[PDB]
């Protein structure tokens, strides 16, 4: 019943293209502006492509990108709501980046924690939480997207710089490894989109994180916010905070934690 006829869709503008398929902005039933994830016909199994839609069928939250429809016969289409400002990573790196200060950045973080706390409640794992997988809409609304690797808890290698070591090394993906990634996401926000562990290659990152290395407090980031990051990067997955706590901490941040915050030059 999520099924629609393919002639119901008009693809128009390209927005991006991954190496397992493409993403277009389109029109649904001639009335609704949508986004249409397409498949590169041969890159990966059609059933592997559709599992992303399988997952999105079960999830529904204001801070997760919403599934609209599916075409499950080749060529395959996953149809979702359209996000007008593109990826958070591009937004932070773009011309808006320099004007964002801590209050807009923390509010973006709160929204992401809200969507993820919902994922937490439903017993899903995302497994690719990072700023390139968050989408920005009107009024600085942020929604988590790309549930390509997401699954209910019962590829070959993951971006180690965002992945909790137990998950990178032994495949132990839990909501607490998503919490690890959220901490790394917090450093992307507070540095306006810089790659984590500047100057370190993947192996060096792995070796040092095992030996206890953690990224320092970014310039102008408050120590209370870097404390939060460090709790997210606790070696013991179960010492890591929940998203429910993270959501509430970030929504209340400027009253309960940093009530005397003054804007600086970049944050
Ligand atoms: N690679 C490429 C995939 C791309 C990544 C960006 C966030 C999720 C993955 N992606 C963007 C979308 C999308 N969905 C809805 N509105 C949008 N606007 C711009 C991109 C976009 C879906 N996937």
């Amino acid at each position: 019943a999520w099924e629609i006829p393919r002639e119901s869709l008009r693809l128009e503008v390209k927005l991006g293209q991954g190496c397992f398929g493409e993403v277009w902005m389109g029109t649904w039933n001639g009335t609704t502006r949508v986004a249409i994830k397409t498949l590169k016909p041969g890159t990966m199994s059609p059933e592997a492509f559709l599992q992303e839609a399988q997952v999105m069928k079960k999830l529904r939250h204001e801070k997760l990108v919403q599934l609209y429809a599916v075409v499950s016969e080749e060529p395959i289409y996953i149809v979702t709501e359209y996000m007008s400002k593109g990826s958070l990573l591009d937004f932070l790196k773009g011309e808006m980046g320099k004007y964002l200060r801590l209050p807009q950045l923390v509010d973006m973080a709160a929204q992401i924690a809200s969507g993820m706390a919902y994922v937490e409640r439903m017993n899903y794992v995302h497994r690719d939480l990072r700023a390139a997988n968050i989408l920005v809409g009107e009024n600085l609304v942020c929604k988590v997207a790309d549930f390509g690797l997401a699954r209910l808890i019962e590829g070959a290698k993951f971006p180690i710089k965002w992945t909790a070591p137990e998950a990178a090394l032994y495949g132990r993906f839990t909501i607490k490894s998503d919490v690890w990634s959220f901490g790394i996401l917090l450093t992307e926000l507070t540095t306006k989109g810089r790659v984590p562990y500047p100057g370190m290659v993947n192996r060096e990152v792995l070796d040092q994180v095992e030996r206890g290395y953690r990224m320092p407090c970014p310039p102008e980031c408050p120590e209370s916010l870097h404390d939060l990051m460090c709790q997210c990067w606790r070696k013991d997955p179960e010492e890591r905070p929940t998203f429910e706590y993270l959501q509430a901490f970030l929504e209340d941040y400027f009253t309960s934690t940093e009530p005397q915050y003054q804007p600086g030059e970049n944050l």
